[PDB]
């Protein structure tokens, strides 16, 4: 049906809009602390601590597989990255300070991103 084609043209354009946003969020991690999943080789106990790991490359596989149905699903993955980090790592660490910074700065990008989704449907 053509009515499925209109759905896919609107998913494509969410997916293209989320592409921008992820790039903007990931520029706020210039150290690349969050670029890749935490290495299970290097941190074998990691899943004892964190049950739903998340990082930027993983969010990007799922973005180019058109796997984010709405903005809320995208925003959840982003908050996982931040929240896992702030549990796993102590307050006086480069890692925890980098998540605090990314949260704070990402809040601006996400607060405009909400409005553009609502605006353009």
């Amino acid at each position: 049906s053509m009515e499925q084609v209109a759905m896919e043209l609107r998913l494509t354009e969410l997916t293209r809009l989320l592409r921008s946003v992820l790039d903007q969020l990931q520029d706020k991690d210039p150290a690349r602390i969050f670029a890749q999943p935490v290495s299970l080789k290097e941190v074998p106990d990691y899943l004892d601590h964190i049950k739903h790991p998340m990082d930027f490359a993983t969010m990007r596989k799922r973005l180019e597989a058109q796997g984010y149905k709405n903005l809320h699903e995208f925003e959840e993955d982003f908050d996982l990255i931040i929240d896992n980090c702030m549990k796993y790592n102590a307050r006086d660490t480069v890692f925890y300070r980098a998540a605090v910074r990314l949260r704070d700065q990402g809040g601006v990008v996400l607060r405009q991103a909400r409005r553009e989704v609502d605006s353009i449907g």
